[PDB]
């Protein structure tokens, strides 16, 4: 029911508050990592709720302060609530995400810059929410440096998805 997964949400939410406030990353991973699997489960209770969505808010102003794994964990979460959800990129803009996506586009991480792709691919609004702050030229030339810089690897697709995604946003504001 939904009841059990609303209840389901907040013991998660609780744990990653608390792993938060104590500083305890291990703790914070041992949190995102179930809510992750919840959000894949169940991503439109997930995403509307309120708790987790201020819990994304924190986790995002402070993205690049994480450790690696719990960075993963973050993009993971919002992977799951963004996959076929264009509605999820209104909050997004709103937490101020998309300048730390670009960022972690450029880190040398391939499993992060997948997780990051796949945000960026999972609708038009994300695209247009992208190069809203950071431009077409900005999206083509990270999409141009993620080819050279992954081959033969998850993101190749990912970076194609995105690009034809652009193409339709640049015939549109043409």
């Amino acid at each position: 029911s939904a009841a059990a997964v609303e209840a389901q949400i907040a013991a998660l939410v609780a744990a990653a508050n608390a792993a938060l406030a104590a500083d305890d990353q291990a703790a914070v991973r041992a949190a995102l990592a179930p809510l992750a699997e919840l959000a894949k489960e169940h991503p439109e209770l997930v995403a509307a709720n309120p708790e987790v969505q201020a819990l994304l808010k924190a986790l995002i102003a402070k993205f690049e302060e994480f450790d690696l794994e719990v960075q993963r964990l973050v993009l993971a979460v919002v992977a799951e609530l963004t996959k076929d959800n264009p509605e999820a990129v209104a909050f997004l803009k709103a937490a101020g995400f998309w300048p730390h996506l670009a960022a972690a586009l450029r880190h040398p991480d391939l499993e992060l810059v997948r997780l990051a792709l796949a945000i960026l691919s999972s609708s038009l609004a994300a695209v247009e929410a992208f190069v809203a702050a950071l431009g077409l030229e900005g999206l083509e030339a990270d999409l141009a440096y993620l080819r050279a810089a992954f081959p033969d690897s998850p993101a190749a697709e990912l970076i194609a998805k995105v690009e034809a995604l652009l193409a339709e946003l640049r015939a549109a504001l043409e």
